[PDB]
């Protein structure tokens, strides 16, 4: 019963560092999406952009 | 000398227009070329960023 109070206290300490660190993979999952989501909408600007100076060119082609 | 007068007003108002055309162009680069070295130095520095993330979830995780 003392040997599982060894194992006990260790896999709990390695289970509130597992804790620890998934909520730290949490945490950087979420503002890693965030800023995925501001590159989505970085490309969706130029995008509009990129073909708009693609379409102005065209008057001043012809 | 009327005649070509008549291409001369032309040639010189679509080419003082196309002295337009040509800093509006000037103008379409200046956004376009901002935005892509605007995009490129975001975009490069939000990837490691999100290796820096990578590799603290993978240090976490192995």
């Amino acid at each position: 019963i003392d040997e599982l109070t060894t194992r006990k206290c260790s896999v709990d300490a390695r289970l509130q560092a597992e804790n620890e660190r998934a909520e730290r993979q949490d945490r950087g999952l979420k503002e890693a999406e965030t800023t995925y989501a501001k590159l989505v909408e970085s490309q969706k600007t130029l995008v509009d952009f990129v073909r708009k100076e693609y379409e102005d060119t065209k008057h001043q082609k012809y």
